[PDB]
């Protein structure tokens, strides 16, 4: 783990409508990681997130527990098919949030995340976990 090192993370969502997909982070620091995640959305309409964010890890690479806490920015595609319209929005909006990352090998982790999404014109928050691994 620390500088330099990348994970591959797999994560799902449920508003608090679910959303499920994964990331690709970098190591800028031993504790800053900008990552990179796509994910869809299922289960309450079709369409997708991507989002590019930066984490701040509390605690220090290895064996254990790093809360973090992070921000960015998203990108919304929705499509709405409903009984009589239908329709497509793309959306940007700005990402906070904050977690658990429980390295329990040197290599592999468990996530529990809370994120808030904010609409940027004129927010909706989610609950969800995630598991990775950093090489």
């Amino acid at each position: 783990q620390g500088q330099n090192s990348v994970e591959i993370e797999a994560f799902g969502k449920r508003y608090f409508a679910d959303l499920y997909g994964g990331s690709i982070g970098y190591f800028l620091t031993d504790d800053v990681e900008l990552a990179l995640s796509y994910g869809e959305y299922h289960d309450v309409v079709h369409g997708n997130l991507t989002s590019l964010d930066a984490i701040y890890h509390f605690g220090t690479p290895g064996v254990g527990l790093r809360p973090y806490v992070s921000a960015g920015l998203a990108h919304q595609n929705i499509t709405n098919i409903n009984s009589d319209s239908q329709g497509r929005q793309q959306m940007t909006m700005a990402n906070i949030g904050a977690g658990l990352k429980y390295y329990f090998t040197e290599n592999f982790f468990a996530k529990a995340s809370l994120d808030g999404q904010y609409g940027l014109e004129k927010g909706e928050w989610m609950a969800g976990l995630g598991v990775g691994f950093n090489f």
